[PDB]
């Protein structure tokens, strides 16, 4: 992972679970407790993996729930270093924009690889979301999904349709249902 993204997840994991079961899940992985992590530099994803495992041994709740609670969490994280994704912005703006900026920030970004979040509306009040990845984050997608929807303040529900991995991607497709209407048929 790029430095940004996993500087976002060390300060919500503080948040979540306390500095003690974060500084000594560091550690566990060599890492400084205080380490600064600069946005362009890359992480190793194990490095990652193996943080977490610690803070599940140490706090009890099993990876999967973690990712979950990080997911949920990390919106107001990501928002608040950096405003300008939010600003402004109505919640199925934000998600159906939100493949068209990973494919951006992944040309501007060396080595960024944010998974595509292809969306498409279904119904005037739902739309599609697949997550297709390398790397099956899925308890994270689906936190980060109920995660904008608080941040937003609009209330949504999220009916998951279909998981698997083939060709060595991960895919997660989800339904999401909006209170009102937010589409309406025009010609085409
Ligand atoms: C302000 C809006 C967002 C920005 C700027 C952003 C950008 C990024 C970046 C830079 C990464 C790191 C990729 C890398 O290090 O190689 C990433 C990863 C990721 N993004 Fe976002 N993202 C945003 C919102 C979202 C939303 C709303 C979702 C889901 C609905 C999402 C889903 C994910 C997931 C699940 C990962 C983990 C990597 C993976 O699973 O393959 N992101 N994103």
């Amino acid at each position: 992972m790029k430095g940004t993204i996993v500087g976002t997840w060390i300060k919500t994991l503080r948040d979540l679970y306390g500095n003690d079961v974060v500084d000594e899940s560091l550690k566990s992985v060599g890492w400084e407790p205080d380490r600064v992590i600069t946005p362009l530099e890359d992480i190793d994803d194990d490095e990652v993996r193996r943080i977490f495992a610690k803070v599940s041994e140490k706090t009890g709740k099993n990876v999967n729930e973690i990712w979950r609670e990080v997911g949920r969490q990390n919106i107001k994280t990501f928002s608040e270093w950096f405003p300008s994704y939010f600003a402004g912005r109505r919640l199925v703006n934000f998600l159906m924009m939100m493949d068209e900026v990973g494919l951006q920030l992944t040309k501007m970004i060396k080595g960024a690889t944010p998974p595509r979040l292809i969306a498409k509306p279904v119904a005037k009040d739902a739309i599609e979301m697949e997550y297709v990845s390398k790397r099956k984050m899925y308890d994270y997608f689906l936190g980060l999904i109920e995660g904008s929807s608080k941040f937003f303040k609009e209330e949504i529900s999220v009916e998951e349709v279909e998981r698997g991995e083939k060709d060595g991607f991960s895919r997660l497709k989800v339904r999401i249902k909006f209170k009102n209407p937010v589409f309406e048929y025009k010609k085409n």
